[PDB]
Protein backbone atom coordinates (compact mmCIF):
# COMPACT_ATOMS: atom_id res chain seq x y z
CA UNK A 1 0.00 0.00 0.00
CA UNK A 2 2.87 2.23 1.02
CA UNK A 3 5.14 1.55 -1.84
CA UNK A 4 2.75 2.87 -5.03
CA UNK A 5 1.68 5.98 -2.94
CA UNK A 6 5.45 6.52 -2.60
CA UNK A 7 6.02 5.87 -6.02
CA UNK A 8 2.92 8.84 -7.14
CA UNK A 9 4.69 10.94 -4.85
CA UNK A 10 8.10 10.83 -6.54
CA UNK A 11 6.27 11.25 -9.69
CA UNK A 12 4.30 14.50 -8.41
CA UNK A 13 7.58 16.18 -6.67
CA UNK A 14 9.42 15.68 -9.83
CA UNK A 15 6.89 17.27 -12.08
CA UNK A 16 6.86 20.07 -9.63
CA UNK A 17 10.97 20.23 -10.02
CA UNK A 18 10.27 20.95 -13.89
CA UNK A 19 8.04 23.00 -13.33
CA UNK A 20 9.85 25.35 -11.42
CA UNK A 21 12.81 24.88 -13.52
CA UNK A 22 10.88 26.60 -16.32
CA UNK A 23 9.54 28.81 -14.36
CA UNK A 24 12.74 30.53 -13.11
CA UNK A 25 14.62 30.02 -16.29
CA UNK A 26 12.03 32.09 -18.34
CA UNK A 27 11.10 34.58 -15.67
CA UNK A 28 14.86 35.12 -15.53
CA UNK A 29 15.18 35.58 -19.27
CA UNK A 30 11.82 38.11 -19.22
CA UNK A 31 12.68 39.88 -16.46
CA UNK A 32 16.44 40.38 -18.64
CA UNK A 33 13.93 41.57 -21.74
CA UNK A 34 11.93 43.88 -19.44
CA UNK A 35 15.34 45.59 -18.33
CA UNK A 36 16.87 45.86 -21.83
CA UNK A 37 13.53 47.17 -23.41
CA UNK A 38 12.68 50.10 -20.49
CA UNK A 39 16.68 50.66 -21.07
CA UNK A 40 16.10 51.22 -24.72
CA UNK A 41 13.41 53.48 -24.10
CA UNK A 42 14.81 55.33 -22.09
CA UNK A 43 17.77 55.65 -24.82
CA UNK A 44 14.82 56.15 -27.28
CA UNK A 45 13.31 59.19 -24.71
CA UNK A 46 16.72 61.66 -25.01
CA UNK A 47 19.00 61.88 -28.38
CA UNK A 48 16.42 64.52 -30.34
CA UNK A 49 18.58 66.13 -32.68
CA UNK A 50 18.02 70.30 -32.91
CA UNK A 51 18.89 73.10 -35.49
CA UNK A 52 21.40 75.17 -34.51
CA UNK A 53 21.49 78.52 -36.18
CA UNK A 54 20.62 79.25 -39.24
CA UNK A 55 20.03 77.76 -42.88
CA UNK A 56 22.80 78.91 -45.13
CA UNK A 57 22.28 78.56 -49.32
CA UNK A 58 24.71 78.33 -52.02
CA UNK A 59 23.36 80.72 -54.89
CA UNK A 60 24.78 80.54 -58.24
CA UNK A 61 23.61 81.90 -61.45
CA UNK A 62 20.75 83.50 -59.84
CA UNK A 63 19.30 80.28 -58.38
CA UNK A 64 19.78 78.30 -55.17
CA UNK A 65 22.23 75.32 -55.85
CA UNK A 66 23.15 74.37 -52.36
CA UNK A 67 21.87 74.28 -48.48
CA UNK A 68 23.58 73.85 -45.65
CA UNK A 69 21.82 73.11 -42.46
CA UNK A 70 23.81 73.08 -38.93
CA UNK A 71 22.03 70.63 -36.45
CA UNK A 72 23.67 69.99 -32.97
CA UNK A 73 22.38 67.34 -30.50
CA UNK A 74 20.20 67.97 -27.88
CA UNK A 75 20.74 68.03 -23.74
CA UNK A 76 21.15 64.66 -22.40
CA UNK A 77 24.21 63.92 -24.49
CA UNK A 78 23.24 60.30 -25.66
CA UNK A 79 24.68 60.59 -29.04
CA UNK A 80 22.77 59.80 -32.63
CA UNK A 81 24.42 57.37 -35.12
CA UNK A 82 24.71 58.78 -38.64
CA UNK A 83 25.85 55.96 -40.14
CA UNK A 84 24.59 55.55 -44.04
CA UNK A 85 22.75 52.39 -43.66
CA UNK A 86 20.73 53.54 -40.01
CA UNK A 87 20.22 57.10 -41.28
CA UNK A 88 17.72 58.38 -44.07
CA UNK A 89 17.03 62.15 -45.29
CA UNK A 90 13.81 63.24 -47.13
CA UNK A 91 13.78 66.56 -49.46
CA UNK A 92 10.65 67.52 -50.21
CA UNK A 93 10.78 70.42 -53.08
CA UNK A 94 8.34 72.15 -55.01
CA UNK A 95 8.57 69.81 -58.28
CA UNK A 96 10.39 66.93 -56.85
CA UNK A 97 10.08 64.49 -53.82
CA UNK A 98 13.09 62.26 -52.88
CA UNK A 99 12.76 59.68 -50.17
CA UNK A 100 15.94 58.61 -49.28
CA UNK A 101 19.01 61.01 -50.66
CA UNK A 102 21.39 60.57 -48.12
CA UNK A 103 25.19 59.39 -48.90
CA UNK A 104 27.00 59.47 -45.75
CA UNK A 105 29.00 61.35 -43.22
CA UNK A 106 32.36 62.53 -44.24
CA UNK A 107 34.66 63.97 -41.26
CA UNK A 108 35.21 67.49 -41.21
CA UNK A 109 38.89 67.86 -41.41
CA UNK A 110 38.69 71.51 -42.09
CA UNK A 111 39.98 70.80 -45.72
CA UNK A 112 41.72 73.30 -47.49
CA UNK A 113 39.45 75.89 -45.19
CA UNK A 114 35.75 76.23 -44.01
CA UNK A 115 34.18 77.43 -47.25
CA UNK A 116 31.10 76.81 -48.22
CA UNK A 117 32.84 76.39 -51.73
CA UNK A 118 35.72 74.02 -50.50
CA UNK A 119 33.05 71.92 -48.71
CA UNK A 120 30.66 71.46 -51.40
CA UNK A 121 33.23 70.74 -54.11
CA UNK A 122 35.97 68.54 -52.13
CA UNK A 123 33.35 66.35 -50.93
CA UNK A 124 31.00 63.89 -53.74
CA UNK A 125 29.51 61.04 -52.86
CA UNK A 126 28.46 58.33 -55.50
CA UNK A 127 25.30 58.24 -55.10
CA UNK A 128 22.68 60.76 -53.67
CA UNK A 129 23.73 64.44 -52.34
CA UNK A 130 23.06 65.03 -48.84
CA UNK A 131 25.54 64.26 -46.43
CA UNK A 132 26.57 65.42 -43.15
CA UNK A 133 29.94 67.20 -42.05
CA UNK A 134 31.38 66.64 -38.55
CA UNK A 135 33.53 69.45 -36.72
CA UNK A 136 35.34 68.99 -33.69
CA UNK A 137 34.74 65.44 -33.64
CA UNK A 138 36.66 62.20 -32.63
CA UNK A 139 36.12 60.45 -36.51
CA UNK A 140 33.10 58.11 -35.15
CA UNK A 141 29.73 58.30 -37.81
CA UNK A 142 28.09 59.28 -34.51
CA UNK A 143 26.78 62.53 -33.72
CA UNK A 144 28.05 63.02 -30.07
CA UNK A 145 27.88 66.27 -28.09
CA UNK A 146 30.62 68.32 -28.78
CA UNK A 147 30.26 67.90 -31.88
CA UNK A 148 29.12 70.20 -34.37
CA UNK A 149 27.25 69.04 -37.57
CA UNK A 150 26.41 70.42 -40.93
CA UNK A 151 24.28 69.08 -43.29
CA UNK A 152 24.69 69.83 -46.34
CA UNK A 153 22.56 69.24 -50.13
CA UNK A 154 23.73 69.44 -53.30
CA UNK A 155 20.20 70.20 -55.72
CA UNK A 156 20.99 70.29 -59.62
CA UNK A 157 19.27 73.16 -60.62
CA UNK A 158 16.20 73.54 -58.41
CA UNK A 159 15.43 76.16 -56.58
CA UNK A 160 14.59 79.63 -58.12
CA UNK A 161 13.15 82.55 -56.13
CA UNK A 162 10.19 82.24 -53.18
CA UNK A 163 9.14 78.63 -53.28
CA UNK A 164 9.32 77.07 -50.36
CA UNK A 165 11.42 73.59 -49.14
CA UNK A 166 11.21 70.83 -46.95
CA UNK A 167 13.98 68.61 -45.61
CA UNK A 168 13.61 65.99 -42.78
CA UNK A 169 16.46 63.70 -41.56
CA UNK A 170 15.12 60.01 -39.91
CA UNK A 171 17.42 58.58 -37.26
CA UNK A 172 17.06 54.96 -36.53
CA UNK A 173 16.79 56.22 -32.68
CA UNK A 174 14.93 59.76 -31.61
CA UNK A 175 12.92 62.69 -33.19
CA UNK A 176 13.19 63.05 -37.10
CA UNK A 177 13.94 66.46 -37.34
CA UNK A 178 11.95 69.11 -39.21
CA UNK A 179 13.64 71.90 -41.50
CA UNK A 180 11.41 74.02 -43.92
CA UNK A 181 12.70 77.81 -45.31
CA UNK A 182 11.78 79.55 -47.87
CA UNK A 183 14.36 81.58 -49.95
CA UNK A 184 13.82 85.19 -49.73
CA UNK A 185 13.67 87.79 -52.83
CA UNK A 186 17.19 89.20 -52.84
CA UNK A 187 19.88 87.21 -54.30
CA UNK A 188 23.46 87.74 -54.85
CA UNK A 189 25.33 86.73 -58.00
CA UNK A 190 27.40 84.57 -56.02
CA UNK A 191 28.74 83.67 -52.43
CA UNK A 192 26.19 82.54 -49.48
CA UNK A 193 23.15 83.70 -48.86
CA UNK A 194 21.55 83.45 -45.34
CA UNK A 195 17.76 81.72 -45.32
CA UNK A 196 17.32 82.95 -41.74
CA UNK B 1 4.00 42.68 -26.33
CA UNK B 2 6.95 44.04 -28.17
CA UNK B 3 6.78 44.80 -32.35
CA UNK B 4 4.65 48.02 -31.76
CA UNK B 5 5.07 49.78 -35.31
CA UNK B 6 4.77 53.09 -35.95
CA UNK B 7 4.87 56.05 -38.12
CA UNK B 8 8.20 57.89 -38.85
CA UNK B 9 7.65 61.39 -40.11
CA UNK B 10 4.93 63.04 -42.45
CA UNK B 11 2.58 61.33 -44.89
CA UNK B 12 3.33 62.60 -47.92
CA UNK B 13 0.97 62.40 -51.13
CA UNK B 14 1.13 62.54 -54.80
CA UNK B 15 -1.76 65.14 -56.54
CA UNK B 16 -2.19 65.38 -60.56
CA UNK B 17 -4.71 66.83 -62.28
CA UNK B 18 -5.44 68.88 -59.26
CA UNK B 19 -6.89 65.33 -57.28
CA UNK B 20 -4.72 63.81 -54.59
CA UNK B 21 -3.56 60.11 -56.82
CA UNK B 22 -1.17 58.35 -54.44
CA UNK B 23 -0.20 58.47 -50.69
CA UNK B 24 3.24 57.34 -48.96
CA UNK B 25 3.06 56.35 -45.38
CA UNK B 26 6.34 56.43 -43.44
CA UNK B 27 6.78 53.65 -40.53
CA UNK B 28 9.48 51.90 -38.69
CA UNK B 29 9.40 49.75 -35.61
CA UNK B 30 9.03 50.98 -32.21
CA UNK B 31 12.08 50.40 -29.26
CA UNK B 32 12.52 46.83 -28.43
CA UNK B 33 13.57 45.30 -31.90
CA UNK B 34 11.96 42.22 -32.96
CA UNK B 35 11.01 43.06 -36.46
CA UNK B 36 7.56 42.62 -37.95
CA UNK B 37 6.72 40.04 -40.97
CA UNK B 38 5.80 42.08 -44.13
CA UNK B 39 4.68 38.90 -45.97
CA UNK B 40 2.45 39.12 -48.64
CA UNK B 41 -0.08 36.47 -46.68
CA UNK B 42 0.60 37.32 -43.52
CA UNK B 43 0.21 41.01 -43.62
CA UNK B 44 -3.51 42.85 -43.99
CA UNK B 45 -3.36 46.40 -45.16
CA UNK B 46 -7.25 48.26 -44.68
CA UNK B 47 -8.05 51.53 -46.55
CA UNK B 48 -11.06 53.53 -45.32
CA UNK B 49 -12.64 56.06 -48.00
CA UNK B 50 -15.35 58.68 -47.88
CA UNK B 51 -17.36 56.64 -50.25
CA UNK B 52 -14.98 53.81 -50.83
CA UNK B 53 -14.20 50.73 -47.73
CA UNK B 54 -11.46 48.05 -48.80
CA UNK B 55 -10.81 45.21 -46.35
CA UNK B 56 -7.65 43.96 -48.26
CA UNK B 57 -5.80 46.46 -50.50
CA UNK B 58 -1.92 44.86 -49.57
CA UNK B 59 -0.35 43.67 -52.45
CA UNK B 60 3.54 42.99 -51.17
CA UNK B 61 6.90 44.04 -50.49
CA UNK B 62 9.47 45.03 -53.44
CA UNK B 63 12.99 46.01 -51.97
CA UNK B 64 14.04 49.82 -51.99
CA UNK B 65 17.11 49.06 -54.37
CA UNK B 66 17.15 52.88 -54.65
CA UNK B 67 15.40 52.04 -58.21
CA UNK B 68 17.20 54.73 -60.85
CA UNK B 69 16.11 57.59 -57.71
CA UNK B 70 13.90 57.76 -54.78
CA UNK B 71 11.60 60.04 -56.71
CA UNK B 72 7.90 59.42 -55.95
CA UNK B 73 6.75 59.13 -59.41
CA UNK B 74 9.68 56.40 -59.69
CA UNK B 75 8.42 54.55 -57.15
CA UNK B 76 4.76 55.01 -57.75
CA UNK B 77 5.63 53.99 -61.56
CA UNK B 78 8.17 51.15 -61.51
CA UNK B 79 6.71 49.12 -59.08
CA UNK B 80 3.14 47.76 -60.25
CA UNK B 81 1.21 44.63 -58.53
CA UNK B 82 -0.51 42.38 -59.82
CA UNK B 83 -3.77 42.65 -57.45
CA UNK B 84 -4.81 45.50 -55.08
CA UNK B 85 -2.74 48.75 -54.75
CA UNK B 86 -0.76 49.17 -51.36
CA UNK B 87 2.79 47.85 -50.94
CA UNK B 88 5.46 48.56 -48.60
CA UNK B 89 9.03 49.91 -49.36
CA UNK B 90 12.19 48.94 -47.63
CA UNK B 91 15.42 50.90 -47.57
CA UNK B 92 18.42 50.15 -46.20
CA UNK B 93 16.98 46.51 -45.52
CA UNK B 94 18.82 43.02 -46.21
CA UNK B 95 16.27 41.60 -48.55
CA UNK B 96 13.78 40.22 -45.96
CA UNK B 97 10.54 40.50 -45.83
CA UNK B 98 10.45 41.51 -42.69
CA UNK B 99 10.65 45.24 -41.29
CA UNK B 100 13.26 44.87 -38.57
CA UNK B 101 15.27 48.15 -37.13
CA UNK B 102 17.43 49.92 -38.99
CA UNK B 103 15.27 49.35 -41.89
CA UNK B 104 13.36 52.39 -43.12
CA UNK B 105 9.71 51.43 -44.53
CA UNK B 106 7.56 53.98 -46.57
CA UNK B 107 3.82 52.43 -47.49
CA UNK B 108 2.21 53.44 -50.62
CA UNK B 109 -1.07 53.53 -51.95
CA UNK B 110 -2.32 53.37 -55.58
CA UNK B 111 -5.64 55.19 -55.62
CA UNK B 112 -7.59 55.50 -59.35
CA UNK B 113 -9.48 58.70 -58.69
CA UNK B 114 -10.56 59.24 -55.11
CA UNK B 115 -9.35 61.82 -52.52
CA UNK B 116 -10.47 65.74 -53.89
CA UNK B 117 -10.25 68.43 -51.46
CA UNK B 118 -10.67 68.20 -47.88
CA UNK B 119 -12.28 64.61 -47.55
CA UNK B 120 -10.47 62.66 -44.75
CA UNK B 121 -9.75 59.19 -45.78
CA UNK B 122 -8.88 56.33 -42.85
CA UNK B 123 -5.61 53.66 -43.43
CA UNK B 124 -5.05 50.75 -40.66
CA UNK B 125 -2.27 48.00 -41.27
CA UNK B 126 -3.13 44.58 -39.86
CA UNK B 127 0.65 42.60 -38.89
CA UNK B 128 -0.35 39.28 -37.61
CA UNK B 129 2.11 40.05 -34.59
CA UNK B 130 2.27 43.51 -32.79
CA UNK B 131 -0.46 46.15 -32.71
CA UNK B 132 -2.03 47.58 -35.49
CA UNK B 133 -1.27 50.73 -36.74
CA UNK B 134 -4.14 53.72 -37.52
CA UNK B 135 -3.24 56.43 -39.56
CA UNK B 136 -6.14 59.35 -40.07
CA UNK B 137 -5.39 62.24 -42.36
CA UNK B 138 -6.81 65.12 -44.14
CA UNK B 139 -6.31 66.48 -47.56
CA UNK B 140 -5.19 70.34 -47.18
CA UNK B 141 -7.04 73.10 -49.26
CA UNK B 142 -3.89 74.31 -51.25
CA UNK B 143 -2.64 71.47 -53.32
CA UNK B 144 -0.31 72.15 -56.86
CA UNK B 145 -0.70 70.93 -60.18
CA UNK B 146 1.52 68.29 -59.55
CA UNK B 147 4.46 67.21 -57.60
CA UNK B 148 4.04 65.72 -54.19
CA UNK B 149 2.28 67.80 -51.57
CA UNK B 150 2.81 67.33 -47.77
CA UNK B 151 -0.04 66.21 -45.68
CA UNK B 152 1.58 66.62 -42.04
CA UNK C 1 2.19 37.12 -11.43
CA UNK C 2 5.23 38.92 -12.38
CA UNK C 3 5.60 38.14 -15.62
CA UNK C 4 1.93 39.83 -16.98
CA UNK C 5 3.08 43.12 -14.67
CA UNK C 6 6.21 42.69 -16.63
CA UNK C 7 4.44 42.65 -19.73
CA UNK C 8 1.85 45.72 -18.90
CA UNK C 9 5.60 47.57 -17.80
CA UNK C 10 6.91 46.85 -21.31
CA UNK C 11 3.61 48.13 -22.76
CA UNK C 12 3.38 50.96 -20.66
CA UNK C 13 7.46 52.22 -21.22
CA UNK C 14 6.71 51.45 -25.44
CA UNK C 15 3.78 53.94 -25.08
CA UNK C 16 5.46 56.55 -23.00
CA UNK C 17 8.33 56.61 -26.34
CA UNK C 18 5.85 57.21 -28.50
CA UNK C 19 4.89 59.94 -26.76
CA UNK C 20 8.14 61.34 -26.44
CA UNK C 21 9.12 61.48 -29.83
CA UNK C 22 6.28 62.86 -30.99
CA UNK C 23 6.59 65.58 -28.75
CA UNK C 24 10.05 66.58 -29.36
CA UNK C 25 9.20 66.11 -33.01
CA UNK C 26 6.49 68.50 -33.10
CA UNK C 27 8.10 70.81 -30.30
CA UNK C 28 11.07 71.30 -32.47
CA UNK C 29 9.06 71.68 -35.62
CA UNK C 30 6.59 74.54 -34.17
CA UNK C 31 9.49 76.28 -32.38
CA UNK C 32 11.39 76.67 -35.53
CA UNK C 33 8.01 77.91 -37.11
CA UNK C 34 7.34 80.49 -34.34
CA UNK C 35 11.29 81.78 -34.80
CA UNK C 36 10.67 82.00 -38.68
CA UNK C 37 7.18 84.10 -37.87
CA UNK C 38 8.72 86.17 -35.75
CA UNK C 39 11.40 86.66 -38.40
CA UNK C 40 9.37 87.54 -41.21
CA UNK C 41 7.50 90.17 -38.58
CA UNK C 42 10.44 91.51 -37.68
CA UNK C 43 11.25 91.84 -41.54
CA UNK C 44 7.43 93.36 -42.17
Amino acid sequence: VGIEAAIVLIAFVIVAAALAFVALNMGLFTTQKSKEVMQRGLEEATSALEVDGSVIANVTSGSVDAIAIPIKVSPGREGVDMSVDKTTVRVMLPSKFYENAYCGVFDGSSLSDSKLSTITSSIACTTGWAYLVIFNGDGDNVLELGEKGLLVLELPTPLNSYEEFKVEVRPVQGAALTVERIVPASLPTGGAVSLG
